[PDB]
């Protein structure tokens, strides 16, 4: 019997062997519904990685053995295939033809109403269940980019399908999920889970796990943390461990001392038998205490695990009309177990750092910073604290563009602090000459509040100057010019939602792209190629633009406002400037200002150095400092020639100099002006 | 909408003229507003929308400074092959098969030029228009609504009916009337009073009251009278109507509100007043730092 491929969900489901399902009703009503169809009655769900697909089946299980399913489903056998195990246990040889054709006539023949249930369907894809008799029924779940690229090409396999789209869950719904869940991974790890904690992981999963979706992000992140626990409760507290060692010495000291006959010996070997006697009469109680409460803690776990084992039993015993054995677990038995656990756990807190045994605030902080790679104090800090001085830490990086700066503080605050709408993201249209700072902001600002560069997706609308590339953006409906590979923007905001999007040059992206752009700032949702709407209430909008230089000279200025706001006014619609968050305005950087620029990336360059081997100290004079804020700005292209000049007349000359040893450890670097020409001189000869 | 009371009993009468079938159903409801800047000209077209399909998105929007020139009528209808713009069609012909039950607002409609007027004209008066091609598509089942500001010169903040032809006859010139004479209601509105501006304000608080409690904040939003008074004094403008409204109580009140909040100078369950100190309209912590 090819049982060696599935699994009986719904057995599964007697045995309480399924965690519970939290939500999805109106997605297991629209299964249910697609399968009591006689037309395309097998449902395909269609979602990221860990949205939740496999556990909307599961949910389906329990109500099948729950005769919440309507009558055509009541007797059902749903079968999980194991398509993982199929084609990986497989080679190129004809066993993964001769396997699948073993389960799929296995099906065939016995006379239970069979709904199969394969996960990651797209692997079956590169065969042929045409069953479609009304043999077997069909759940299939896929990603959407593999359901495009590999389920899409095959239509009359595909029609016999309905798309089922599961998004991926809030934050807010998402802690409803891990508040649900927790229980089973108390039990289970045999710790205990905060709520703080699942509030934590929620929340910082979605901000720094954008690798993996909503809740499978934070369910592996508590999951983690629980693990971690799972080891400390079973180890010493630190002072125990110190304790025990210092009494093991002074016992190894005792013995030595009592061979020498001298009268200083004498004199302190009485006083290790005391400091040992002190250690012995400090660690005792304490040793005592834990070990009494890591035993209470462990008979409350299986306290807890009988308990849930009767309540599988009892439940399956009212399903089958045992009305015997359902009475002796409901009235008796669980009765008798929970009144176990609620003396056992009233006696636990009544008893009362050590004896680690819970899923802190602090155990998720530091699980993610070591997955991250964030120091475990960015972390901590909260919210709050950065936002209040946000115009601090974005001015650390932008230089010149206060009034910038406040906008995009003030914007963020304003969100946070719940006064602007919920379903449009915050959007702006940075303004202003060519390297004044607008890329440079919305870098500070990606890494202020996601701390990581990666969390910003950069359109250039150069690449969306004409009607025809709106298919790049947003996708095409099937058979047309880029069905497969998407849209850029929308797979962006499928799998990063948490991000910022940049649209570079906006003025130059054709009327049909900006129009997309308008939905995004008015609705925080648009709609891919194929009709689809792909949500976006959690990301940024930064657009720039340098239609405004023309009235912009090196001096901000409130008469100037309305010249490059009314050259704004023609390139784009009322209504799409409306619809901004913030429109701000870049100006020309002055001369000191763009002086501190060079001090701002000589300290980058500093900072190198100092995290290489190097004690070189880089001091700039202040003509040379002036020649290089001179031949660094230009009306055109702004403070960008300023990295490049300072690597070609100092950089190349002060590594040179460093190799050769003419400037060594614990010197200075002193970069000078010599004949008008800035330059950096050794302090030995050859 | 507030003050435009004779704004909305037009448009509410119009509405209720075609579903009780008394109006002509090869006409579509044709609007023109008239009045100043900031007055509810496009706003009372969003509540429309919003009553009618219960969705802004129903109403699409046409800038006529877009169609200013002879030039442009394709845009609006589209082209013959091999012309100017052939394959993207016209905004208005693309908009009419698509989206048939649609609010068309055409902004500032004193701008267009005289051959985009006349295919106006035809959607008015025969509820179909053609196309580039010759092609008639149809548009028994959408409402058409234009705005203007030819009359703000003769409306002072006072509606009075000797001051109604001073700006009807300032559209005798701009539009034929023939034009004038198929429009279902010529409606005018005029400048905000006092009291009504500040209601508008009212109804902005309110609407930053609902996403505080939309979101888990019971903090209240409170607003003292000569603090109201001087948003109603500094949002107002004779040029731009109530459009620097809520801008003003963002800057003033909402970015400190915010700060406040985040600071927790002002927690859960308290009364954010606003008040007007020194002259400037500020809101005032609850607990000092
Ligand atoms: N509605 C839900 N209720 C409880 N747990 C959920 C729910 N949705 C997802 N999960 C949890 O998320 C994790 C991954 O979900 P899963 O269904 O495997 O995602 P997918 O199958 O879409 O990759 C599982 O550990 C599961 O317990
Ligand atoms: N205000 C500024 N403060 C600090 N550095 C700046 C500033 N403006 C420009 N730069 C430098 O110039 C480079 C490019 O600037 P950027 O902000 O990308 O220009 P744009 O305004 O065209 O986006 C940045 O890497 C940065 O080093
Ligand atoms: N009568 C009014 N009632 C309420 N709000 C108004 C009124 N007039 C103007 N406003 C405010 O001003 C903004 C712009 O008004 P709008 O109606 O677009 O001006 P126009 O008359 O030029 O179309 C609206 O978003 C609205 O908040």
């Amino acid at each position: 019997n090819l049982s060696k491929f599935c699994i009986d969900m719904t057995a599964m489901a007697r045995e309480g062997k399924i965690d519970p399902v939290i939500g999805r009703e109106e997605e297991i009503r629209r299964v249910i519904r697609i399968l009591s169809r006689r037309t395309k009655n097998n449902p395909v769900l269609i979602g990221e990685p860990g949205v939740g697909k496999t556990t909307i089946v599961e949910g389906l299980a329990q109500r099948i053995v729950n005769a919440d399913v309507p009558d055509n489903l009541a007797a059902c056998k749903l079968l999980s295939l194991d398509v993982g195990a199929l084609v990986a246990g497989s080679k190129y040889r004809g066993e993964f033809e001769e396997r699948m054709k073993g389960v799929l006539k296995e099906i065939q023949e016995s006379k239970e109403t069979i709904i199969l249930f394969v996960d990651e369907i797209h692997l079956l894809m590169g065969l042929k269940p045409m069953l479609a008799r009304g043999q077997l029924h069909c759940i299939g779940a896929t990603t959407l980019a593999e359901y495009r690229k590999y389920i899409e090409k095959d239509a009359a396999f595909e029609r016999r399908f309905q798309q089922v789209l599961v998004k991926e869950p809030s934050i807010t719904e998402t802690i409803s999920i891990l508040r649900g869940l927790k229980e089973k991974y108390e039990v289970h790890h045999g710790v205990n889970i905060a709520d703080a904690a699942i509030v934590a992981a929620a929340n910082l999963a979605a901000r720094y796990l954008t690798s993996r979706r909503l809740p499978d992000s934070a369910v592996d992140l508590i999951d983690e943390a629980a693990a971690a626990v799972r080891v400390a409760r079973e180890s010493q507290p630190e002072i125990i461990d110190s304790l025990e060692r210092r009494l093991r010495q002074l016992k190894i000291e005792i013995h030595a001392l009592s061979r020498e006959k001298d009268e200083a010996s004498k004199a302190r070997l009485a006083q290790a038998k005391q400091d040992a006697q002190n250690v012995e009469e400090e660690l005792r109680p304490l040793r005592e205490k834990y070990e009494r409460e890591r035993q209470r803690g462990k008979a409350i776990q299986e306290a807890k695990m009988k308990l849930e084992a009767l309540r599988v039993k009892a439940e399956d015993a009212s399903r089958m009309g045992d009305h015997s054995r359902a009475a002796d677990l409901q009235y008796y038995a669980i009765p008798e177990q929970e009144a176990i656990i609620k003396r056992l756990e009233a006696e636990k807190a009544a008893a009362d750092s050590m004896i680690t045994d819970v899923v802190g605030p602090d155990q998720i902080n530091e699980i993610v910073a070591r997955w991250t790679g964030i120091p475990v104090t960015r972390l901590k800090t909260s919210e709050k604290e950065k936002l209040l001085h946000m115009e601090q830490a974005l001015s650390k990086i932008v230089v010149g563009q206060k009034e910038a700066v406040q906008s995009v503080s003030n914007a963020i605050r304003l969100q946070r602090s719940g006064l602007s709408n919920p379903n449009q993201p915050p959007s702006f249209l940075f303004c202003g000459p060519s390297g004044t700072g607008k890329t440079l902001l919305t870098k500070a600002l990606a890494e202020f509040l996601f701390d990581d560069p990666k969390s910003m997706i950069r359109f250039d609308m150069s690449e969306y100057q004409e009607r025809h590339s709106l298919s790049r953006m947003i996708g095409a409906p099937p058979g047309y010019v880029g069905h497969d590979a998407g849209g850029q923007l929308t797979e962006a905001l499928r799998r990063r939602p948490f991000s910022i999007l940049l649209f570079d040059e906006v003025e130059k992206a054709a009327k049909e792209v900006l129009t997309v752009l308008l939905q995004l700032m008015d609705d925080g949702r648009i709609t891919d190629g194929q009709g689809r709407v792909v949500d976006a209430k959690n990301c940024i909008v930064v657009m720039t633009s340098n239609l405004g230089a023309e009235y912009l000279s090196r001096a901000i200025d409130p008469t100037t406002r309305e010249l490059v706001m009314n050259t704004l006014r023609n390139y784009f619609l009322p209504e799409f400037l409306n619809r901004i968050s913030s429109i701000v305005i870049f100006n020309r950087l002055t001369r000191r200002e763009i002086r501190k620029i060079v001090d701002l990336r000589i300290a980058e360059i500093q900072k190198r150095l100092t995290d290489n081997d190097r004690n070189v100290t880089i001091k700039v004079s202040d003509e040379a400092k002036d020649k290089l804020g001179a031949q660094g700005y230009s009306p055109v292209y702004g403070a960008r020639p300023l990295q490049r000049l300072l690597e070609k007349e100092v950089l190349n000359r002060l590594a040179i100099l460093i190799l050769r040893g003419q400037i060594r450890e614990g010197e200075v670097a002193c970069v000078e002006l010599v004949d008008g020409k800035v330059q950096v001189l050794p302090n030995h000869p050859d």
